[PDB]
């Protein structure tokens, strides 16, 4: 409970403690304004201070937090600072939430790299150096537009530490950057760099110069190597193939082949600038994001998606608002219609295409020992509430596939019967032709080309007479009842209406609020009698959570999302074969449409002075 000239905080509301100052939660005393105050009691060795810190107080940016001003305590004369509060705490704060237990939103990771990489660049234009990149060191503040802003705040741990040292400047950023984007840290021994800390300076050095991930699954076992984001982490596959490259290649130990930071900016800027291009591939049942400057062109657009799904260019056919797309080779990406999750483009490609779906990651889950350690009980419930969290994540992800293919095969369909409906257009075209041909023959009347034409003209009217059988044939199918109808996919699958999602995050979040006060109990240290008995009721409530909610998930989705799966790949094939079959159909309309009149401008039309 200090106080200062202006300013005064209490002592209960210390939100961080370390080495030399701690942070607490001041006010302004004339004002009733939110400050972070750092107390900085540990004085020792050393006007200079007070300058490297007066340069501090100038400097002001969108992605650092601010010193106000340097005041000295009361009773204590200690040198303490007023920073900016940042009420929802800092990066390792949201990293702890189970929604981020397998990785950070993909928007918000996006606002991580672009406030972070904004204050590192802004910090580097005056010459401050940072090096102890950390989560802790990144805060968090709402801006204005709800939204999310990150600012540094520590500048001027051994986890996110270079392997030159580890007792140089974008390996920090390397590790964050991939905490953020699966929720995990990446160089991991057998369960933490604890005892294990020989072991973790082997898998810092000696890399394979192009991996990201090192792990063991064993105690004293071997490593593993990855050059890619696991399958776990939800992050678009889109994202993940330009964010590779930049993380393996800044943290290799070599800093003769190592980015710079001109470098690492104009890289990550090159991501930043994109826009997103929502894609769907309706033949195999996967979602997509192409990332793709504004200035670029429709041809690599279609590239981005042969990157993604092997879908040839030109050959891809799109859909939007229940329309085909016809795009040009020209257009710029920033003249493209509007892209969302519930509203993207459908992609076909009138070639056979294997049918996959969504590909996530099994879990299998953890296990609950009856032993009352708290800490164990409290980093227990945090991996399994990550879990059920990441099955709510994947449920999501299988409702919006199933309801989105019921929009593009609704749009498919009627899309083939406007197809269907041109070939009638140019079909009766011809008859109209054929007749006027017909009869004008037959009012005229050696005279072997009479009977010769005339049979030929049969032979047009038997030929393209089978045509509209084969037409009206294929408009059975198109119609209700038959085949290809769309009336199977309002079934055998999962609907909102269902309340799925609903029904998973309802224990979702009696769990969160069982982790939130378990880890209450970690600082509580020994808990009360009474406290030890709810505690223990809870922890088993939590498997009892777990079990409904994962039973839930696993005989409700997926085993329905398997049956309507099953069942697309079935009508895809249907379709392919009903498109074959209209497509060549109308070619036959085509070529006996230029049949006649050849047999009409010409001979009928004889010469004579
Ligand atoms: C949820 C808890 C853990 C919480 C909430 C708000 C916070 O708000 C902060 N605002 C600051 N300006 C600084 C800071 N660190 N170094 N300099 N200022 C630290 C914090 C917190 O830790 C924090 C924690």
């Amino acid at each position: 409970m200090q106080s200062t000239s202006n300013h005064l905080w209490l002592l209960s509301d210390i939100l961080g403690q370390g080495a030399t100052a701690n942070v607490f939660r001041g006010r302004h005393k004339k004002t009733g304004d939110l400050f972070a105050i750092k107390v900085f009691n540990n004085i020792s060795f050393l006007d200079v201070q007070m300058r490297e810190f007066e340069v501090l107080k100038k400097l002001n940016h969108k992605n650092i937090v601010k010193l106000f001003a340097i005041e000295e305590e009361t009773t204590t004369r200690h040198k303490v600072l007023i920073m900016e509060f940042c009420p929802c705490g800092s990066l390792y704060t949201v990293l702890e939430e189970p929604s981020n237990a397998y990785g950070l939103p993909e928007s918000e990771f996006l606002i991580v790299l672009r406030d972070v990489v904004g204050g590192m660049n802004h910090l580097r234009e005056n010459g401050i150096v940072h090096r102890d990149i950390k989560p802790g060191n990144i805060m968090r503040v709402i801006g204005e537009d709800g939204q999310s802003v990150y600012k540094l705040t520590d500048f001027g741990t051994e986890e996110y530490l270079h392997p030159d040292m580890y007792e140089v400047d974008l390996w920090s950023i390397g590790v964050t950057f991939y905490h953020a984007a699966t929720g995990s840290l990446p160089f991991r021994p057998f369960e933490g760099p604890r005892r294990n800390k020989e072991v973790m300076y082997k898998i810092i050095t000696g890399k394979p110069s192009g991996a990201i991930s090192g792990v063991q699954k064993a105690e004293n076992g071997p490593i593993d190597w990855s050059g890619d984001m696991p399958v776990s982490c939800s992050l678009s596959r889109g994202l993940q193939v330009l964010l590779t490259p930049v993380l393996a290649n800044i943290l290799e130990a070599d800093q003769e082949k190592c980015w710079g930071f001109d470098q690492f900016f104009a890289e990550t800027s090159d991501i930043l600038h994109r826009m997103v291009i929502h894609v769907f591939s309706l033949q195999q049942m996967t979602a997509h994001k192409i990332y793709i400057h504004s200035y670029n062109t429709a041809t690599i657009f279609h590239e981005l998606v042969y990157k993604q799904t092997k879908i040839i260019s030109s050959n891809q056919e799109l859909i939007y608002e229940g329309r085909r797309l016809v795009l040009e080779p020209g257009r710029l990406a920033q003249h493209f219609p509007k892209t969302t999750e519930e509203n993207p483009i459908f992609v076909v490609s009138r070639e056979p295409l294997n049918t996959i779906g969504l590909i996530y990651e099994k879990i299998s889950l953890p296990k609950v020992h009856p032993r009352y350690d708290l800490d164990g009980d409290a980093s227990m419930a945090k991996a399994i509430t990550g879990v059920v969290c990441y099955a709510c994540r994947i449920a999501s992800t299988l409702l919006l596939y199933q309801e989105l293919m019921r929009k593009g095969i609704r749009w498919l369909i009627e899309l083939i019967k406007d197809d269907y409906n041109e070939t009638v257009h140019k079909k009766t075209e011809v008859v109209i032709t054929l007749d006027f041909c017909i009869r004008n023959i037959e009012k005229t009347v050696e005279l072997g080309e009479i009977s010769d034409i005339h049979t030929k003209l049969l032979r047009l009217s038997s030929s393209q007479g089978t045509i509209e059988t084969s037409l009206q044939d294929i408009d059975s199918r198109l119609s209700p009842g038959g085949s290809l109808a769309d009336a199977w996919a309002h079934q055998e699958g999962t609907h909102p209406k269902d309340r799925n999602v609903e029904k998973l995050q309802v224990l979702l979040n009696c769990m969160t609020e069982i982790y939130y006060q378990f880890k209450k109990d970690k600082a509580e240290r020994r808990l009360a009698y009474n406290e030890e008995q709810i505690h223990k009721f809870d922890k088993q409530k939590l498997y009892y959570h777990a079990t409904k909610a994962m039973t839930h998930f696993t005989d409700e989705c997926v085993k329905k999302y398997e049956a309507f799966l099953n069942k697309s790949e079935e009508w895809i094939r249907k379709m392919l074969h009903l498109r074959k079959q209209l497509l060549s159909l109308t070619n036959q309309c085509f070529d006996i449409e230029e049949e006649v009149s050849k047999y009409q401008e010409y001979t009928n039309e004889l010469q004579e002075t």
